């Protein structure tokens, strides 16, 4: 079924709006078809109750049963220096289900912060048009920027994906904890000297077979593994 | 270093042509720097002969050892019906390591023959620059299409993802064979119908965690847990 993102309800009603009665519309769907509308922590079936043009109510049927992610990653991404490719990882990370994600910036990394402040707008929005597709029920939590030299490990188990040092695979890092901090690089990669600060601050270091990934196949090739085991 | 392709070796001599030859000076390579070439399966370490007006040919130092994929993947992927879609889909299964790309003809995907064999062309090419990228010298090959209904379990490990079946956890796969064979959906995925012909075969269908990702998110997520064991 196809779904959106309402919010605001009334008793039993949900209520689309700008972006989604466009989105809605297009979807031509018969007077009364069931597709679903996620709204404040849930998703919801729904059949039409009544359409305009400017704003389209929906009627409950059934609470649908909504899954959480296994793991709560935070994902620290090294903000790409073309922007665009940080709204793939952004889509991405949402359907595979990361739990926040935050922008870094590195040596080699976007440098100018206020253009990552305002690519925010964008990236929430996204996450949205990622979550009725994947169906996601909670959003996923982008946050203002911080520098690579200022992380510090903070969850059960803390990673860093480096093509360049002779990590770890996955499997031998600790694929049982419940919460992880994920640190990716920008296209140029990590310098020498930035991630020697990293493992030497705990975060461990692994190295995926048996290529180098574009940043973004590296993204989705991690969490891939640390959300399905 | 900068890794280049090649198919002409005059001698000890790896030249490099036409798109090869923009990259080369749009690098401003300063002499005697040292950079690779790929041919004939393997890399070569270079160092720049002379950059003439037209090709540029490179010295051989030193040949480079070939890391082969960890695993023998071949990729079934359904066209999807957003064509420009195949386009990273063919570039990430490369760096993945996938030995071979079949384009699939399913009911929910892009149907036009004609047109896949044409777009394949450019596909061949997407797959050299990743090789470049990923400092990968073995080739993916992109065989000509076939449909669903055609497709037999010639590989070890058998699997098909699909989010419309409960299918079996990731984790649960013979993580563990030497060769696989994926089958993966267009768009709008597999129809029950065909899924179940599929897994009437040989096909191990196999469900991913927790939301349903687009199928270049899929491929990536499959195969990035296949590869890195
Ligand atoms: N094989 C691999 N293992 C682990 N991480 C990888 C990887 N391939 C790519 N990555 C991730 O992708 C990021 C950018 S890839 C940078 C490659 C570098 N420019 C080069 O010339 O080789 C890396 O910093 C890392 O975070
Ligand atoms: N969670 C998951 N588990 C297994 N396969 C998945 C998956 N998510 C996506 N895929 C793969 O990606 C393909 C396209 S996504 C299909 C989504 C479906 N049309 C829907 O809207 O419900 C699927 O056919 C399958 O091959």
């Amino acid at each position: 079924m196809h779904v959106f993102y309402s919010e605001e309800r009334r008793g039993n009603l949900l209520i689309l709006r700008e972006g989604e009665v466009k989105h809605f519309r297009v979807r031509r769907i018969e007077k009364d078809e069931e597709f679903g509308v996620i709204h404040e922590g849930k998703i919801y079936v729904c059949k039409v109750r009544r359409e305009d043009k400017r704003e389209i109510s929906c009627e409950i049927v059934e609470e649908l049963e909504t899954k959480l992610p296994p793991k709560d990653i935070t994902l620290y991404q090294s903000v790409t220096v073309d922007l665009k490719t940080m709204d793939t990882i952004v889509r991405q990370a949402t359907e595979l289900g990361v739990l926040t994600f935050v922008p870094i910036i590195s040596e080699r990394s976007f440098q100018k912060e206020e253009a990552i402040l305002k690519k925010t707008e964008k990236w929430k929005r996204i996450v949205i048009e990622a979550m009725k597709q994947s169906r996601r029920p909670i959003p996923m939590e982008i946050k203002k920027p911080v520098r690579l030299s200022d992380l510090i490990p903070e969850s059960e188990e803390n990673i860093i994906l480096d093509n360049f040092y002779e990590g770890v695979k996955p499997k031998d890092v600790n694929l049982e904890a419940k919460t992880y901090s994920v640190v990716v690089g920008p296209e140029g990669g990590f310098s020498k000297r930035e991630s020697q600060i990293l493992r030497e601050k705990g975060f461990k270091s692994v190295l995926l077979e048996p290529y180098t990934l574009r940043t973004e196949t590296a993204v989705v090739s991690i969490v891939s593994i640390l959300m399905n085991f």
